[PDB]
DNA sequence: TTTT
């Protein structure tokens, strides 16, 4: 019934390094609201939404799911704009 | 599997 640090942003691919399998999203907005100073999210190429070869593209708008970790914050799972899949390189 |  709960998961209280797992929260909802939105933003775009900083960066994405598919020989090392993440990368950055600079996080715009969350639980619904801008944010005044964006803020860096980890993104694994595991947890990304879409069939195939797993990247972002650098600048690809995205959705997803994110929690704080060890080391700054983790993406969950991501996907494009409405939960499409992402579209990567 | 944490910086670009």
């Amino acid at each position: 019934g709960s998961d209280p640090q797992v929260l909802r942003g939105s933003g775009h691919c900083k960066w994405f390094n598919v020989r090392m399998g993440f990368g950055f999203i600079s996080m715009t907005s969350r639980e619904g609201s801008p944010l005044e100073n964006p803020v860096d999210v980890f993104v694994h190429q595991s947890k990304l939404y879409m069939e195939g070869f797993r990247s972002l593209k650098e600048g690809e708008p995205v959705e997803f799911t994110f929690k704080k970790s060890s080391k700054g914050f983790e993406s969950l799972r991501v996907t494009g704009p409405g939960g499409n899949p992402c579209l990567g390189n």
